[PDB]
């Protein structure tokens, strides 16, 4: 859609050397940091805008532009190019490919790769393992979030406190979230730089191949694991035991307890839920987390 501040939108970028034309400029999606909006310049390239949505998101930003000029040569596959990056703009031309599902204002979902994929699986294994290879040492310099295994295992233990502590949570909820905790087989012995938010959305394709990731902000050293949890709880067994040849013939190194680990991280996704209320203070979000946490 055509943005009601399109004027100043076209000011802003054109004082950033970028000539857009203003009829291609359309809002993509609008994030809880960034709104984002696509349009093509009159030189005839395309680009992305990220519009910071408060200050507060700016350090957060800085980090992952940080994060972004280390790791896009260690990749075989494209991520964002920053070639814009300020306080009030960024821009990246735009990224190849399709991505694998779109998600609407109105929360429906819109799926372009079937997740039962053998090649989609191989793609995502060797993306995930070459990022896995990136040195956390390098990685940790950008400025991002650091946590060893147990620090890892350390920080849903606290987060399952404080959630309980503001949240009535089903006993069976909980009883079973504390049986992971305690279950040394699902835990990783290892950290890896991590992309924290790895799902179709933010994987372009082409030909149910990756050719694109988008969307570092939430990157991070931790649990491997969570770079391949969607696929886990969303592929057919079988179809996540290709993704896991792909990451181990890429150097990955899953372990046994790893697809469960991840079917137990999914479950306990309302502790993230009641995390975000805790944040945003939003009575509509307390109450999504507040059912979540104690289902019929
Ligand atoms: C660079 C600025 C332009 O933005 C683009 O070019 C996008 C990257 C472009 O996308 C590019 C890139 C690519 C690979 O789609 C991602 C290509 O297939 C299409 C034709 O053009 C979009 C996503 C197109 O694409 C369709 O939007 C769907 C959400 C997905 C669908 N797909 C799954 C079949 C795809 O056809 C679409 C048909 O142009 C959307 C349509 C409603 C018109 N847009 C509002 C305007 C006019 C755009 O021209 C633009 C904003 O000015
Ligand atoms: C459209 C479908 C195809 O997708 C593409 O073409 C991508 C956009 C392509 O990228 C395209 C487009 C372009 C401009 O790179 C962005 C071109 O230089 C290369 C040769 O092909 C990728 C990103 C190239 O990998 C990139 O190679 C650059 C030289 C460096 C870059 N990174 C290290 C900074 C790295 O991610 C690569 C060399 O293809 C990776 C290689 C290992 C795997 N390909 C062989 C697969 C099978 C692809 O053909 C594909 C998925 O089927
Ligand atoms: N085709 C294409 N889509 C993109 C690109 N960058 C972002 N998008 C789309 O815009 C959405 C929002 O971008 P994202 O970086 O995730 O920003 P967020 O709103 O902060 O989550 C993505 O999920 C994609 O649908 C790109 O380079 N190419
Ligand atoms: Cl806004
Ligand atoms: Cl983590
Ligand atoms: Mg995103």
């Amino acid at each position: 859609g055509m943005p009601e501040d399109l004027d100043a939108l076209l000011d802003l970028a054109a004082r950033h050397g970028l000539d857009l034309d203003g009829g291609t400029l359309r809002t993509e999606e609008i994030g809880l940091d960034f709104r984002v909006a696509f349009a093509r310049a009159h030189d005839g390239g395309d680009w992305v805008l990220r519009l910071p949505r408060r200050p507060d998101v700016l350090e957060r930003a800085a980090v992952e532009g940080r994060l972004l000029a280390m790791l896009a040569p260690h990749l075989d596959v494209a991520v964002p190019d920053w070639r814009i990056s300020t306080s009030e703009l960024i821009a990246y031309p735009l990224l190849p490919g399709s991505p694998g599902l779109t998600v609407a204002a109105d929360g429906e979902v819109s799926w372009h790769v079937d997740m039962a994929s053998t090649v989609y699986a191989r793609s995502l294994g060797s993306v995930v393992a070459q990022l896995h290879a990136v040195d956390a040492e390098a990685a940790a310099a950008t400025g991002i979030e650091v946590r060893s295994p147990a620090q890892v295992r350390g920080a849903w233990r606290q987060d399952l406190a404080r959630v309980g502590a503001e949240f009535e949570i089903a006993p069976a909820l909980r009883e079973r979230w504390e049986a992971w905790l305690a279950d040394d087989g699902c835990w990783p012995g290892h950290s890896v730089l991590t992309h924290g938010e790895l799902y179709p959305a933010h994987t372009l394709v082409e030909d149910e191949r990756i050719t694109a990731v988008l969307d570092w902000t939430t990157a991070a050293v931790g649990d491997p694991a969570k770079d391949l949890m969607f696929h886990q709880v969303s592929a057919p067994s079988a179809i996540f035991e290709v993704a896991l040849q792909a990451y181990a013939e890429g150097g990955g190194r899953p372990w046994p307890g790893l697809a469960r680990h991840c079917t137990e991280m999914f479950s306990a996704a309302p502790l993230g839920y009641g995390l975000y209320a805790l944040a945003t203070g939003e009575a509509a979000h307390r109450e999504a987390a507040a059912a979540a946490l104690n289902p019929p």
